[PDB]
């Protein structure tokens, strides 16, 4: 076997590597080092998502949003509520929204009648995700040490943000983070300070309540629209029988895929791994659910997880606990079954694209236009998962975990020279056994 | 050195171990596997905030929670504000507040002019704001009443000395249905929880240990009710101003000081105690507001200074709650060494658990039988998946032996079953007769 351990020599002290390669070709490990220890597999997870998606969903399946309603049209009127259906999709723009809203005015609806009612069916993203479910404030920063830095809310968010940050007297642009914490309703409360700055700019952010952020930008948008709801908003817990008055459609799986992977997307990710439960199960979907359903149908090809934790589909959560040679399981599934699951395209792709386009250890060849991995990050965890050709061209899966990888402070992640110079080496011995 | 890579064959598959042993009286590490692996150390972390806080508060520390006024006693009434300062104590109990409160009539006082105001500085029961206002652990409990047929709303009943809403409609569900539920807790506003979900039919009493989100809100109300029944009239304003806040003091709780502090974070792992005096450590030593990340810097610096060496660690917490935490075993190791070798000055070592007779290891399986029962002293830690022990023990030779154990990535079944113990069990009995007879 290729020598791991010689590699890990030169990772930063304290941390600890998973890593197992088998060549496909001959059927033999090359590499496996502690290729059984559960580590924390970050953005890897996804590999599974994606074949359990695929298994279970099919490249027809699509994420839809859907308006409904048991009133009768009369003339302009609408004699009933206007239901809402989110089912998911991690896609879903302003933009689209807006449009089928439309749908709204071409039948004829001047005026809705009834209440707005929102219908979910799932238990970082939910049932409504729109634009990302994210937004950011403008921030004024260039005043003196110690004095108010001005916030603002583009007008399109129907967000508060209030508390105070004051200017970091640079006698201090250390001891100083922002803290915010949400309230009631998407109000966000901020504290502590930031370093004087003279640009403006944007603080990025989640959208906490998201049925609630779904329902204020709908309501501007039948406004714009000049049709006029004068009702509440309810948010029912049961699936809401109507009748279908129009629908938006989704990308469908492969591009989702195709975009969860090159790109490490976690809303689709973690939309998937609950649709998949959604589907499988018939009833609403928590992530439990999601692992339950996952598991089962990765396990109804012969994939054996042992006692792995797979607690969500992206691979966030701290509590995911898999081993290397349970990753490298799926990728041979992967591989072999390529003919018919086209996977194998998902991947991103050594200097030219997705997320290692310019990753440091992978630029050169023979690695640079070669070797393909999904790549999982967290503070002290950097992952790949994913395949290469050999000197032979001979094909080689493989899976490098490194957790607990540390070389700095709160204040900033040091240095990944170490990494680079690791995986460099890593993928060069690879090729050339 | 001991083979621990042979005894961990007995862990579950997938496990990692971190161990590192010193004899020291003979200044000889015994054990080294892992040793220098940064993991998840859990509650054992508390031994690190011991220390720091013997060194930096000092066994005479108290927590104050205090009166004060800008106004005047004058013919029966405080004209001007009630200021209820809070510093953390983590004790703190309801009954001691009103005590406390009740200092006001004694004084003269049934009726206070101005507002309240409330001074800082700073789901379930087990993490808790360690927070400056902490009234009974900011730990309330609410029961459900589930014995009831499927289809039916499940009771939820507040115990009325809580000013906090328990609210919604959790519904019992039919065994069909009934694995397939959640309960969950929404976390509204000013301390109000709306739980949503079903469970099967119940045949206890089912209940709820819920965490106060908003603490300042929680202790105003509560200061409020007791000013009442003290028949101590009020109508103003309840006001949370953020700044320090001047007054003459008028009165002053002081808890039980820091040995007794210590004696119950060590022996029962007591995470508030336990991320209080992180805290109070950070605010005494910089002398400001204090945050968890002061806190970082203080104890590794106050340890720093007496030769511990840090290196990349991440302390997250005083507690070790937190799974940002990375420490490597060897770095445990010289904190107790250095524990064992001052011990004369910081008496530490009566707050280790005991092996089956008190703490958080008086029944561990591993430790009950002799030679180790009544010989092993050590901290737990623990974490779904992680298992760890922190201590000492006298040898077959009679000599002293610092330990480090840091198991973590411990799983034998699905993400929300009991865990099976009788691997640890095995792994702890065999490990510790090793250090016993090396
Ligand atoms: C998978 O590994 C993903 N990594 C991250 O999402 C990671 N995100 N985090 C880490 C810390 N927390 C805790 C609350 C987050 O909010 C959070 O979302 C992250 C994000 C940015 C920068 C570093 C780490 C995705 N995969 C990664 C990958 O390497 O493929 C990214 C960086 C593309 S994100
Ligand atoms: C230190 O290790 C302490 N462990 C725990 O509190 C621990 N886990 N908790 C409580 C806090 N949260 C908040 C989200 C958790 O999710 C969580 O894991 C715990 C609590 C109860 C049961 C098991 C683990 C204390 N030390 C432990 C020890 O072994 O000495 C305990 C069990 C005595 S608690």
């Amino acid at each position: 076997m290729i020598n791991v351990s010689d590699l890990t020599q030169k990772l930063p002290e304290g941390s600890n590597a998973g890593v197992i390669a088998k060549n496909i070709n001959q059927n033999q490990i090359i590499a496996d080092y502690n290729g059984s220890t559960f580590m924390l597999p970050a953005s890897t997870q996804k590999v599974f998502t994606a074949v359990a998606a695929k298994l279970a969903l099919g490249d027809q399946f699509q994420f839809e949003t859907a308006l409904l309603s048991n009133g009768k049209i009369q003339n302009g009127n609408l004699d009933g509520n206007l239901i809402v259906s989110f089912t998911g999709d991690p896609d879903l723009t302003r933009g689209q929204l807006y449009s089928l809203l439309a749908e709204l005015k071409k039948q004829g609806i001047k005026k809705i009648n009834g209440d707005l009612v929102l219908d979910t069916s799932v238990f970082p993203p939910a049932a409504a995700n729109i634009d990302n479910n994210c937004f950011y404030a403008e921030l004024d920063a260039n005043k003196n040490p110690g004095e108010i830095v001005k916030i603002n809310v583009p007008a399109q968010f129907p967000i508060q943000v209030f508390g105070q940050v004051y200017v970091a007297d640079s006698n201090e642009a250390p001891y100083c983070q922002l803290d915010v914490v949400v309230h009631d309703n998407n109000r966000y409360q901020v504290k502590g300070c930031l370093a004087r700055q003279y640009k403006p700019f944007g603080l990025s952010f989640a959208v906490q309540n998201t049925d609630a952020y779904a329902a204020a930008i709908i309501q501007r948008q039948l406004r714009k629209l000049g049709i006029e709801f004068n009702g509440k908003v309810l948010l029912p817990q049961k699936p809401q029988q109507g009748q279908l008055l129009a629908k938006h459609l989704s990308k469908p799986l492969p591009d989702l895929l195709k975009k969860m992977m090159k790109k490490s997307d976690n809303q689709i990710a973690d939309s998937l791994f609950r649709a998949v439960a959604f589907n499988y199960y018939k009833r609403p979907a928590s992530f439990q659910l999601g692992t339950l359903a996952v598991k089962s149908i990765l396990q109804k090809q012969g994939i054996r997880f042992g006692n792995s934790i797979l607690a969500d589909g992206s691979g966030l959560s701290r509590h995911n606990l898999v081993a290397p040679k349970t990753m490298l399981s799926v990728l041979e599934y992967i591989a072999k079954n390529e003919d018919k699951l086209h996977l194998m395209e998902t991947f991103p792709i050594a200097g030219v694209d997705g997320t290692i386009s310019g990753r440091g250890g992978l630029i050169s060849p023979p690695l640079v236009k070669n070797v393909i991995a999904k790549t999982g990050s967290l503070k002290g965890v950097y992952n790949l998962a994913g395949f290469m050709t050999n000197a032979r061209g001979e094909k080689v899966a493989f899976v490098q975990f490194i957790n607990g990888y540390s070389t700095g402070d709160l204040e900033s992640k040091t240095k990944r020279a170490p990494l680079v110079q690791f995986e460099r080496n890593l993928y060069n011995e690879l090729y050339k056994y």
